[PDB]
């Protein structure tokens, strides 16, 4: 925790501990909507929540995680660039201080209030640990957040975040359908990066969907309520806890969509 998105330790100091925060596949990356390539080789994504078993919220200091249960293959991702199955270990955000900001993908520069990050591992390498070491370990499917109608299925997660406020903080949070996040097109917009906190490894297939949910400013009023600091310390509030566009180097943005 000595990285964080403050004054002096944020994502323009990360190099210094993660020498990979230069490297070649970082994330998130703006997407230049007019030079993604449709690609009529991309399948529709699988996304299987139906048997999800969410267990616990944490505020880790950087964003709040729904843990899920992935010791067995119950919330998968598959399909769309994937090759195998990719089981869902955790969701978070990323959020500005205002609407204005707070995104780490932007499409043609727009930057939207918030984005949210489903965590996948590809069940080959057996456990996350092993899967980051890899080029093909994760898939991450992004969702953009604008603020406009309320998200209805974001409510409970809304709701207990007064009790996570500080950092190692949590509380169950179970039977919490991550269903009720999608928007209603899984079009997407997909290329290999990395994560997008430390230990930034180049892990990722990114898949970036193109329709945003909307959520209203009272939701994302709440998420800008958490703290990073522990309980009693200096109250910092949580915000502005993304990454800024990394350099695209040699890699390419594909569409799932003409
Ligand atoms: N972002 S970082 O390289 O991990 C980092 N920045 C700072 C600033 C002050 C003290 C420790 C660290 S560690
Ligand atoms: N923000 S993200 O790329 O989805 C992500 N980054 C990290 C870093 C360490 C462990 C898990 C994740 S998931
Ligand atoms: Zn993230």
């Amino acid at each position: 925790h000595h990285w964080g998105y403050g004054k002096h330790n944020g994502p323009e100091h990360w190099h210094k501990d993660f020498p990979i925060a230069k490297g070649e596949r970082q994330s998130p990356v703006d997407i230049d909507t007019h030079t993604a390539k449709y690609d009529p080789s991309l399948k529709p994504l699988s996304v299987s929540y139906d048997q999800a078993t969410s267990l616990r919220i944490l505020n880790n200091g950087h964003a709040f995680n729904v843990e899920f249960d992935d010791s067995q293959d119950k919330a998968v991702l598959k399909g769309g660039p994937l090759d195998g199955t990719y089981r869902l270990i955790q969701f978070h955000f990323h959020w500005g201080s205002l609407d204005g900001q707070g995104s780490e993908h932007t499409v043609d520069k727009k930057k939207y209030a918030a984005e949210l990050h489903l965590v996948h591992w590809n069940t080959k390498y057996g456990d996350f640990g092993k899967a980051v070491q890899q080029p093909d370990g994760l898939a991450v499917l992004g969702i953009f957040l604008k603020v406009g109608s309320a998200k209805p299925g974001l409510q409970k997660v809304v709701d207990v975040l007064d009790s996570i406020k500080t950092k190692g903080k949590s509380a169950d949070f179970t039977n919490f359908d991550p269903r009720g996040l999608l928007p209603e097109s899984l079009d997407y917009w997909t290329y290999p990066g990395s994560l997008s906190t430390p230990p930034l490894l180049e892990c990722v297939t990114w898949i970036v969907l193109k329709e945003p949910i909307s959520v209203s400013s009272e939701q994302v009023l709440k998420f800008r309520k958490l703290n990073f600091n522990g309980e009693g310390e200096p109250e910092e509030l949580m915000v502005d806890n993304w990454r800024p566009a990394q350099p695209l180097k040699n890699r390419q943005i594909k569409a799932s969509f003409k």
